[PDB]
């Protein structure tokens, strides 16, 4: 694919924005939301170029390592234009007072604010989210396994090329392109941090459930 | 500073390689080693360009967030040329059988192997380690605080420029430069992951101890 075809494919693959299911006229809400998003996550992952080329075992491993980071970056992206609040759903917009939960809440807000300051574009966001899917499990995986890693690194490389294409397209200098690429990728370290803190706070989709959702028939 | 002056400064700032203190003729060893390295860590941090320009409070916060990542990347760097082992010290080279410890052990080995495959250069390593110091605490911090963040981001940007300079210097194409920059920075997400897993396994230098070591007289 060209760089522009990568962007188009990623933008069309975007999952829908789900609603919280509480009676409008009247933690479980957050858990219920995450349950429903996971199914659409699977469908999104299978449309990330190169992902379905992996073994089903490798797909499960990547989704198992990445799922909370992917939910968290989606949240931070939705919340960008809502200073001081997290848009868990269009009908569930909470501030820090409504949130060990407030510690994680404050980190998500700070990431949303950093996105705001950098003026993160939707095209960049979908590249970052695909990078999370491919990268988060790649250091925790046979000849076929060596081939699986090479492929993942080639796909990651093409997303890097795509991010740079977007920035050159927008008129950034070569220096500004590298600098913004680095700033975006360092935010992924903070998203990993939050995911780890969140996985600590949650003590989770099982391998078998993920495999059951990924191991589709035709 | 020029890019080449950044590299020289960072290389000279490198801390010494400490030895384990056990009687050669005959977890505490790992803890003792980390205690001694922390003091040299402080001295190293104060020589990272731009770090001492921060408030003492901001320096402490950054070191508090980064210290285990910095110890871990140093370990992975030392261990690169020792497949299957971790060189905690020149006299303490352990394999995974000698190591919830083995889970973290295996992640460090995998990072060392990834460094090996990419042929990480010492000049790149010192850039990455400085990036960890400046980035790991920056999303968890007043007008002076806004000025502190701008400065940190400017220093981070200059290290990005330096990494690219090193890669262009080595003859990489512009495409290969961006791709390698991205590959290096994504490894920092895995180092953060390991640090979080390690901080979980350790349940640590206090704020006051760090401040006491950083709040030097003349
Ligand atoms: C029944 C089985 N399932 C499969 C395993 C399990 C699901 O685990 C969950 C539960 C809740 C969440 C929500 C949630 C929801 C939607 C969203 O888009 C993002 C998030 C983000 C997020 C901080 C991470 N969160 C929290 O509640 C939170 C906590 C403390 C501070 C702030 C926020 C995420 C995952 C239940
Ligand atoms: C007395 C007060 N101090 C201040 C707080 C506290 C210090 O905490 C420590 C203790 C130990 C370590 C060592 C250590 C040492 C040197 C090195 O260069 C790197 C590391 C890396 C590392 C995995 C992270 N580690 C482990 O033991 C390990 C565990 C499980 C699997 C593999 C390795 C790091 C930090 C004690």
């Amino acid at each position: 694919l060209t760089a522009d075809q990568m962007v188009s494919a990623l933008l069309d693959a975007e999952p829908p924005i789900l609603y919280s299911e509480y009676d409008p006229t009247r933690m479980g809400l957050l858990t219920n939301l995450a349950d429903r998003e996971l199914v659409h996550m699977i469908n999104w992952a299978k449309r990330v170029p190169g992902f379905v080329d992996l073994t089903l075992h490798d797909q499960v491993h990547l989704l198992e390592s990445a799922w909370l980071e992917i939910l968290m970056i989606g949240l931070v992206w939705r919340s960008m234009e809502h200073p001081g609040k997290l848009l868990f759903a269009p009908n569930l917009l909470l501030d820090r007072n409504q949130g060990g939960m407030v510690e994680i809440f404050d980190m998500l807000l700070a990431t949303s604010s950093r996105f705001r300051m950098m003026n993160l574009q939707g095209e960049e966001f979908v590249c970052l989210k695909s990078i999370i899917l491919l990268n988060s499990g790649v250091y925790t995986f046979t000849l076929k396994s060596l081939e699986e890693k090479d492929h993942i690194h080639r796909v990651l490389d093409k997303i890097t090329d795509t991010l740079i294409h977007l920035m050159a397209k927008a008129g950034l200098t070569l220096q500004q392109q590298h600098q913004r690429l680095a700033q975006l990728l360092l935010i992924l370290s903070h998203i990993r941090h939050m995911s780890n803190k969140g996985m600590e706070h949650l003590y989770v989709p099982s391998y078998d459930l993920l495999l059951e959702m990924l191991d589709a028939h035709r």
